């Protein structure tokens, strides 16, 4: 029975773990959960079905109102990951903040189970340097498709790794036609119900950007062999194409459950997880090229990938930024990838490799900033 | 450097084997040909391009046009395996008349690259109890794609296995439409180019009825835990299904000569043996049900493999039977699975294992004559 952290328990992956655990008892147990505050109902129901009091609240109030809990602070996750004795600790915390808890979750020798991706997007090679061979398990559904796929052969046998995106709301449209796109049209993902940032940059691609940086990250293939194909019904997950010409892809209607049980059961696969597709309707699976010149942060996330070292942190601290200035109605939509553009073409001293965390704290602090000034 | 053996080399996969050996002359040797005689000036290229005067050549006559031919008449491709050297024979050989040459292969200990899919079909067991793990390995494209998707998990942990079929030049027709059917409409597939038999048995769907049963053999998964999905682009192979609901698919452009490298190489890959897909242009892969009313030789496959011993022997003779009086224009198409499930129905002796091949051909010849019987009645 493994003993499971989970942070960021109230949000779309989170609760989608906790159903996961709580319907399957002798394998899995909840020994801890974190959370920001902003959902106190949520947390007051979880604590209730899973009899966990050793909860962390980052926001203070917040964790006097709900009562009982032994940690709260900014700095509360990290703490609860130091203090808990675990097999697994599944970080799905939103945002580059999830970094601290990546690297202590890392440290206590315990599995990671990645959602965060941020978090090693920002840490890059000192969250690899902290992470023994397989350690880090994906519980994003393109890498947990990969991490699959890549059992149908040798090493040396794999030509490219192909990402599927959804293309997002926003597909097909030109750039013109997101000058005036509004968080409400930004916020209708075609195939996954999620919190707001993974939303909004699925929309923006900068999701997809993250996840190519993720890929070249986890499975330590150059990016030049990392591809990006569209697939709006997002049910192939991802695929590899090896030197014969064979291409491997992992496939299901989309379902976070389904790659948030392989990651806790890693190798064994949790029977009943998910929905298998049916053959018994008809249906098709289409696929298209992304528009680089409408949507260039993919582009953006290889550049900033290739350049290495703190260069991935600003790349997400740019867009941490900016995301939440059009959110908050100050810049427009395509400002979004544009300031990051600004951002990364100016950060020519961050392509150094980050010593130990404050390095890519200074980067991050320098590109939220200089993002910042972009947006006034 | 792997010592090739190509039965049926004049063939469609035989010279698409060939193809793939010429590329890769590190890896692969042909030592050995076998053809049937229809197609000589393909053989005299085959010989003078591999080097390789060790030729069988089934029909006599044919063997004297082409000279210095070795082995000669019906059992010349087993007599070529039971004395030629080799790593891997490859048995691209057409019908249930593959039987002999593949046990033959089993026992010289080699790979045995199985393309001819009716040897095993007919044999059933006595094929399987004459092998050892590893040793057939599938050329037929959906069994080289579970092969690769089934290294995705633990066996206890696979669910289902689901066959994709093109559905042949008739998806979508109704059973009147099929009795309009002629030959040349049944030589025209929409997505391989392969030799007379398969190309009817696509259209007629018994291939896929074959294939279901090759399932069974190859990979010991019960038949209620073996779908079939009509997928019209041929670019899914096939696809494993997890008990997480994970499904775990293998695809590529269809080429025949990637499962061939593979059957050859394995377990390594062939570096450019074929195209893989390409996304830069938009693109749709289909999926839909079977008409299995109007299209029922997958239910009788079924039905067949289920009964078992002998039984996949008699689907597969019956095929061969009624399939040639078809094309005789002895029969209409729908007869074709029509004489099948006449022929299946009144079997029920055949139900036993096989002991020996004497069996399976006891089996056969009853099947036949059975079928004929049904043939000289319409
Ligand atoms: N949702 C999805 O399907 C997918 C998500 N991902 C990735 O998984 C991660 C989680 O995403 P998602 O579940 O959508 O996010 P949500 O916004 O739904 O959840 C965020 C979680 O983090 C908590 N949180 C927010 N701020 C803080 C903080 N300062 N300290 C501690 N906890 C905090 C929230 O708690 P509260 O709200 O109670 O304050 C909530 O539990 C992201 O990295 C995302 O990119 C990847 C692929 C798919
Ligand atoms: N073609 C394809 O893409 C696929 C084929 N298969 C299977 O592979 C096998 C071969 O099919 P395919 O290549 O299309 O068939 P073809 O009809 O194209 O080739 C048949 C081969 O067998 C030879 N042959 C015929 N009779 C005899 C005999 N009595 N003794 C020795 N050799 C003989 C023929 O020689 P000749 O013509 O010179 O007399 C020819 O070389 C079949 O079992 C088929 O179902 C499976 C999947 C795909
Ligand atoms: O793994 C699942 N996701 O990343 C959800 C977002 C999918 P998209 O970025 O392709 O729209
Ligand atoms: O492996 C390849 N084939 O069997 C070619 C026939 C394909 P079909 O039976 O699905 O039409
Ligand atoms: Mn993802
Ligand atoms: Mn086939």
């Amino acid at each position: 029975r493994l003993r499971v952290v989970v942070l960021g328990s109230t949000g779309s992956i989170g609760t989608q773990a906790l159903q996961v655990i709580a319907d399957n008892p002798d394998r899995f147990e909840v020994v801890g959960l974190a959370a920001g505050g902003a959902h106190l109902d949520t947390l007051l129901r979880q604590r209730a079905q899973t009899g966990v009091t050793n909860i962390a609240v980052a926001d203070e109030h917040a964790a006097q109102r709900v009562g009982d809990i032994p940690y709260h602070g900014s700095d509360a996750a990290t703490r609860l990951v130091e203090q808990t004795e675990a097999d697994v600790v599944l970080n799905a915390l939103v945002g580059a903040l999830g970094l601290r808890p990546t690297l202590a979750a890392l440290k206590t020798g315990a599995r990671l189970a990645l959602a965060n991706k941020e978090s090693l997007v920002a840490g890059g090679s000192l969250v690899l340097r902290a992470a023994r061979p397989g350690q880090i398990v994906p519980v994003d559904s393109e890498h947990s498709a990969l991490a699959q796929c890549l059992r149908g052969g040798t090493p040396d046998e794999v030509a490219k790794l192909v990402l599927t995106a959804s293309g997002g709301p926003f597909r097909g449209w030109s750039a013109a036609d997101l000058e005036h796109v509004t968080p409400e049209q930004a916020g209708a993902h075609p195939t996954y119900s999620m919190g707001p940032m993974n939303t909004l940059n699925s929309a923006s691609l900068v999701n997809k950007g993250l996840e190519v940086i993720e890929t070249h990250l986890l499975f330590g293939i150059p990016y030049d062999r990392i591809d990006v194909v569209v697939h709006p019904q997002s049910i192939i997950h991802s695929m590899v194409t090896f030197i014969d010409g064979s291409t491997i892809a992992q496939a299901s209607p989309p379902d976070m459950k389904l790659p948030i049980s392989l990651a806790l059961g890693w190798p064994r696969r949790v029977s009943g997880a998910a929905a298998a597709c049916d053959f018994h309707t008809a249906s098709s699976w289409e696929f298209e090229p992304l528009d680089t010149d409408v949507f260039p942060a993919v582009e953006l996330a290889r550049q900033a990938g290739v350049a290495g070292g703190c260069m991935t942190a600003v790349y997400n601290a740019a867009n941490e930024e900016a995301a939440a200035a059009f959110l908050a109605g100050r810049i427009g939509f395509p400002a979004i990838v544009g300031i990051i553009a600004d951002v990364l073409h100016a950060a020519d001293q961050w392509a150094v490799e980050p010593a130990t965390v404050d390095d890519v704290l200074d980067a991050q602090r320098w590109a939220r900033e200089r993002a910042q000034r972009a947006v006034s």
